[PDB]
């Protein structure tokens, strides 16, 4: 079990744009292509996303791509922002993996907000920061694409994902 099998698990596989959990629109493996309602702006970012008219389809192949390219951009997101670094620093192997596939879902801006999750989680208070965390928009709106992720906060294993 790794990053990648947490997030295929959780995501699974889109091959045609959908509406996620909180509206907005999406491919592949959870891959975000706008926050606007409008589809067709959600199509000229996929198209610029993979190089060529789709027109709305994807391969398997360029799926994994960009879910690299989300896992990727999901971590350095972390390390650029000056509240998730110091705290995802502070976390256990599997909790960073967490934290990462939180980050993936919910976008860094989002994510920065939780001021007290992150103070708990950098304390190492798991039970609070997992209450916290199933309080949250994300979890009442994505709730079992969420579960096994605050789970794993509060675990700190993989037996969520087992
Ligand atoms: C709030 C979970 C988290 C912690 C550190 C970094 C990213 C995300």
């Amino acid at each position: 079990m790794n990053i990648f099998e947490m997030l295929r698990i959780d995501e699974g596989l889109r091959l045609k744009i959908y509406k996620d959990c909180e509206g907005y629109y999406t491919i592949g493996i959870g891959h975000l292509l706008t926050k606007s309602p409008d589809l067709n702006a959600a199509k000229s970012e996929l198209d610029k996303a993979i190089g060529r008219n789709c027109n709305g389809v994807i391969t398997k192949d360029e799926a994994e791509k960009l879910f690299n390219q989300d896992v990727d951009a999901a971590v350095r997101g972390i390390l650029r922002n000056a509240k998730l670094k110091p705290v995802y620093d502070s976390l256990d192997a599997v909790r960073r993996c967490a934290a990462i596939n939180e980050v993936f879902q919910m976008g860094v801006t989002g994510v920065a907000g939780f001021t007290n999750v992150l103070r708990m989680l950098q304390q190492k208070r798991w039970d609070e920061a997992a209450v916290n965390l199933a309080k949250s928009r994300w979890y009442n709106q994505c709730p079992d694409r969420a579960k096994r992720v605050i789970t794993t906060f509060r675990t700190g294993t993989w037996d969520a994902y087992k």
